[PDB]
């Protein structure tokens, strides 16, 4: 920070955009489709209504802050004019930590979700592309039952599972696992700790889109890790799940003889009081435990982890969460949370059901462009403040010419307005109900008995 | 030279440099958080403007969240670098992100009717993190230019229905002031404003009975050198400075431009607004409308096309929400179709900082037992049953008597509270109103008492 460092500074910000790069920003971008943004709204609106069940109120997110070290160039980083270097969000629980160990004392909501959005940086002058996040986390401010608010984070995902067609009937499960589990194992292996990061960061792909471990010991035993083929070896005792009563014995018989059996029997024994409050919340997906779970484990240090997938013979992951409590702390210049995080639009949004809803339930229509315009708005405002879902047509010639101009849309009944106070009405939701002509001042009563 | 190898080298340098520590603590030191009923009440707003949306065929569009700065803006802009070396900014408004997208994507569909809640950042200069405000946009969007002006009327009845809606406003008196950008410059040529004055002239008449800031202290800032303009311009727009009801205004606007080439210009936009106050009729909107014929709010944005104000109407005014027609927004982003009318509301300071929609409870049901091992058992399944029928629930901290529970949760305000005894007994304490006694009644009941309480 010397003069010459400021001065370029406020030149750097004075600077006019090459055309070249003001075009590269937006070239080709796309706004997602009409239908695309109904989707989303249904699936916002159901997993709304499941956070507020727990009494949950949504809470901001913060658009930017100083870069974290832990991210690579995948993130996007911007300069302000004091020269600090900021990112974006590369994912949600990253900045609510740093809110947690920053903003001063005061009460925060127990139980809280938010939507936010999350950066990937692109390398030839396009904009960063844009990913939806929804993190649910529950944030306490004293180590009581920190089990039990873990398997609340696990037993609002299993309502999401059950409330959307995409997961209700698909093969579901999660798997459990914890940080001080995989630092344990990974002391009982002999992994050095230099290639932990690395090692756990293999390890969390594994049996996930093929990536079997095979390709986990490729990984491992490469220059991107270096692990040794003894301690490769060791790891592989562990690469496995089952069913937790099971689970916990197969890992203290791994583990029996050694210093590490005290730490590990804790730690089981935190897993297994998880276990039993997702019976008793009545989480229907089916669980277990698998040792080796690691997504995101720098963030979960010392908490447990979990990973929700769907079950089929390649399993993909939905979700996936731990209890961060030590990612406050690495923000420290009393206060513990956990949560999970899920890419909403892709898994739920993209494609007699919760998205038969319709945009709009009312089209007010007429072939008179003067009886549109006057009687038209008159019927549309009224809907409105009856809680009516409507909108005006465009001008048409005929019946037959208006069904064509509205071949993408789908509404639940086409109201055509004629002369003299009287409609025509088209029942479209519903290909069995024939038209039928009533009095204006009968609209609302004919629409309260068709529902 | 900005192609100067100083403009590299300081780069990669500041990029590499790992953040001053005195630089990460000022950041966010002090940053308070909402308190959670604040988080609750901007709960309630948020729901009640979708449903007001959603009742128009409305969806929500996404916004951006930075790109290339705009000239359009001060220093109150928060400006950023990329690796590049190209300037970005956070938004000022939610139109400048939303005009740029129309113009920049081409691509295909659009929603005719669309939503939007989006930040908006106001610099800092101490190091602390930008000021953000909740902004939310209503638009309309087409491909054609027909029925224009009842599109410009839909926005104004949706302000119209949000007033209906909300306590703040409902009772309170408002208007519309409406305005055209044709109109203003019109009066321009008339009043002999240069057009290199032009733009700061709209920025002070932004602010015209706007918070007390009345014509004298106008003529002020207009006559400074800074803007410049004569003080005999000044006192001929000053025969602008009224507001009357449409048919009135219009007839005053005809007789100020009597005998001038502007009677004829003005003559045709003066037509476009008559037709947006009659479809404001048809829509039944009840607030007020005047045309006010200095009305600038943003005018660069509004170019060739209508502009209005929604306003506190008491003695000194405030603004509520503004907005406007801003094809020309569209079209000055079209790189060298679309048009598109909509206003902007700073919701949160309006409508959240404080039946009614606001007795809604973040809880309904308060779980709780005096018995450490019932609270833990049997609570967490009543409270998973009740979640299973759309309830709204959560469980209890220990708590030895109901003197102790009913005050550690005093800053809290439930519908019910429920505390599980032996045996499947649950004492009930009714928590809304306070003429109902507890309640001792059996587990298996609970669906059907609530059920018939409501």
């Amino acid at each position: 920070n010397s003069p010459y460092f400021e001065k370029v500074l406020g030149s750097l910000f004075a600077r006019q955009v090459e055309p070249a790069k003001d075009y590269a920003w937006d070239m080709g971008s796309t706004l997602p489709t009409p239908d695309d943004l109904m989707r989303r709204f249904i699936v916002k609106d159901t997993l709304i209504t499941i956070f507020r069940r727990h009494g949950a109120v949504e809470a901001p997110t913060a658009t930017l802050y100083p870069k974290s070290s832990h991210y690579g160039p995948n993130a996007v980083h911007l300069l302000d004019r004091n020269g600090t270097v900021l990112q974006l969000p590369c994912d949600l629980v990253m900045g609510h930590a740093r809110s947690l160990a920053r903003i001063a004392s005061g009460p925060v909501p127990q139980r809280a979700y938010s939507f936010g959005n999350i950066f990937r940086d692109r390398q030839d002058g396009g904009q960063p592309d844009v990913y939806g996040e929804v993190d649910f986390d529950i944030v306490t401010t004293d180590a009581m039952d920190l089990a039990m608010k873990e398997a609340e984070v696990i037993k609002v995902l299993d309502e999401i599972i059950a409330a959307f067609p995409t997961t209700s009937s698909t093969p579901m499960c999660f798997q459990l696992g914890h940080s001080d589990l995989l630092q344990l194992i990974f002391d009982f292996c002999n992994v050095e700790h230099g290639a932990r990061q690395a090692a756990a960061e293999v390890l969390s792909k594994l049996n996930i889109r093929n990536f079997t471990w095979q390709k986990v010991r490729s990984e491992l035993r490469s220059p991107l890790v270096g692990i040794s083929a003894t301690s490769v070896d060791e790891l592989q005792r562990f690469d496995w799940r089952d069913t937790p009563t099971k689970a916990f014995t197969k890992i203290r018989n791994l583990f029996e003889g050694t210093e590490y059996y005290d730490k590990v029997s804790s730690t089981l024994a935190h897993l297994k009081e998880v276990y039993e409050y997702s019976k008793k919340f009545k989480v229907n997906t089916k669980i277990y435990i698998a040792p080796l779970s690691s997504i995101n484990e720098a963030f979960f240090r010392g908490g447990i982890l979990f990973s929700c997938l769907y079950d089929r013979k390649v399993m993909d992951v939905f979700a996936a969460g731990g209890r961060y409590d030590s990612l406050i702390k690495a923000h420290r210049p009393e206060r513990h949370a956990v949560g999970f995080s899920l890419n909403w639009e892709k898994q739920l949004a993209k494609p007699q059901g919760i998205f038969s809803a319709k945009r709009c339930d009312v089209l007010v229509a007429s072939f008179d462009p003067s009886i549109l315009r006057s009687s038209g708005i008159e019927l549309l405002q009224m809907l409105w403040a009856h809680g009516i879902s409507a909108e005006l047509a465009r001008d048409a010639r005929s019946p037959e010419d208006l069904l064509t101009t509205y071949r993408d849309e789908s509404y639940s009944w086409i109201v055509i307005i004629k002369q003299e106070s009287q409609l025509k009405i088209k029942t479209m939701h519903r290909k069995d109900v024939p038209d039928a002509d009533i009095q204006a001042k009968d609209l609302l009563a004919w629409l309260k008995a068709e529902i």
